[PDB]
DNA sequence: GGGGGAAGGATTC
DNA sequence: CACGGAATCCTTCCCCC
């Protein structure tokens, strides 16, 4: 089995660079403005630039400032991403079947058909990413291996604007070395429970008695990470289908109070309703976040569709729960779809 | 024991 | 003492078959 990962490079960003040239050369962060206040947000996406020095995907409009008072800073316009995304993944699909869209710049394809061999594969890849260039002028990495995880892992390594194939001995190779908090699925928490368990690479894995791994870090990460190590991980690739559709603002003011905070709610399933198309959801959550960024939600399950009349009271019912049962005030507040019919 | 719900938890784009 | 907006899969507790 081959599969082809192909990834975007800072996408966001180098999309705004397709659309002004002028921005090629300097650095450049793609931020999400909470209108709170005139700089109050978080990071999208900055560009090799300024990434260079330290401003990542996620920190505060406001810490990438003080580091890069004078970087070009552009508010997320992310219908237009969307609109460049679908059309790459279009072009993608004339080279595969088996396509997987994992996310807004992201894709997975089975090559196993396409391909006879590792240096076939190979110039598929440097094929794709000719394409992409001259149809959209967008660079990508992408990298190749025997499943899905390990090409993910190929294509972070050969970034940015690259290609790199991870053959069966260097994936036994990278089983021993590869730092494990480099592998997909894997994060801070769980990285740390890790260490705390004298495992670092891979290989490590196979050490520990299965229930001293399940206890710690779950069963379902550690029948991941096993078969990983035993070169046994094999996922296939599959379309996806949305589970779950909605919408989240951030107020102008923190608060508890039901007539202040409606308003906000409403204009929420206001677009996630639009969103839906012609799903029909069967199910509602209301989710806030509290002052201290802690989230919680309140939803239900209905014996049937939920109209967008229906959502409006149930979720105010919902609202009201949390309010009761949370003492704290709220900072965003939104609603999820899910359960379509 | 395990399916479906309901809140959290962790990770990832 | 900041601090966006989505989505998805998983784990713990509960009802119920
Ligand atoms: N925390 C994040 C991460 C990503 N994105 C969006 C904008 C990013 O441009 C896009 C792709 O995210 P990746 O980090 O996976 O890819 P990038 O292009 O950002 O980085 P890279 O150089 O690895 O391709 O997803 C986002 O909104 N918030
Ligand atoms: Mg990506
Ligand atoms: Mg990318
Ligand atoms: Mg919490």
């Amino acid at each position: 089995m081959i599969v082809l990962f192909v990834d975007f490079d800072y996408f966001y960003a180098q999309v705004e660079e397709v659309l002004n040239p002028s921005l090629k050369g300097k650095p450049v962060v793609v931020c999400v403005f909470s209108g709170r206040f005139e700089d109050s947000g978080a990071v999208a996406t900055a560009n090799y630039e300024a990434r260079k020095f330290g401003v990542k995907a996620g920190i505060p409009i406001v810490e990438a400032k003080k580091i890069l008072p004078n970087a070009v800073y552009l508010p997320m316009r992310k219908e237009v991403y969307q609109q460049v995304s679908s059309r790459i993944m279009n072009l993608l699909r004339e080279y595969s079947e088996k396509i997987e869209i994992a996310s807004i710049d992201e894709a997975y394809l089975d090559i196993s058909d396409k391909v006879r061999d590792y240096r076939e594969a190979y110039n598929l890849g440097l094929e794709i990413k000719n394409k992409i260039l001259e149809k959209e002028k967008i660079t990508v990495t992408v990298g190749i291996s025997k499943n899905k995880v390990f090409a993910k892992i190929a294509a972070d390594m050969a970034k940015p604007n690259g290609i790199k194939v991870i053959d069966d001995e260097e994936v036994k190779r990278l089983i021993r070395e590869l730092d494990i908090a480099d592998v997909p699925g894997i994060g801070n928490i769980t990285a740390e429970k890790l260490k705390k368990l004298g495992i670092n690479k891979l290989v490590d894995t196979l050490s520990i008695e299965f229930d001293k791994l399940k206890g710690m870090i779950g069963e379902a990460k550690a029948k991941y990470l096993i078969s990983l190590a035993r070169d046994e991980y094999n996922e296939p690739i599959r379309t996806r289908v949305r589970k779950s559709i909605g919408r989240i603002v951030t107020m102008k003011r923190n608060s508890r109070n039901l007539e202040e905070i409606k308003p906000y709610l409403f204009r929420a399933i206001e677009e996630s309703y639009y969103k839906l198309d012609k799903r029909i959801p069967k199910a509602i959550h209301v989710v806030a976040v509290t002052e201290d960024l802690d989230i919680v939600s309140r939803g239900r399950t209905f014996p049937h569709g939920i109209s967008k009349e229906t959502a409006y009271s149930e979720s105010v019912k919902l609202l009201q729960k949390i309010l009761e049962e949370d003492e704290r005030k709220i900072r965003r507040i939104g609603v999820r779809f899910s359960k379509f019919i």
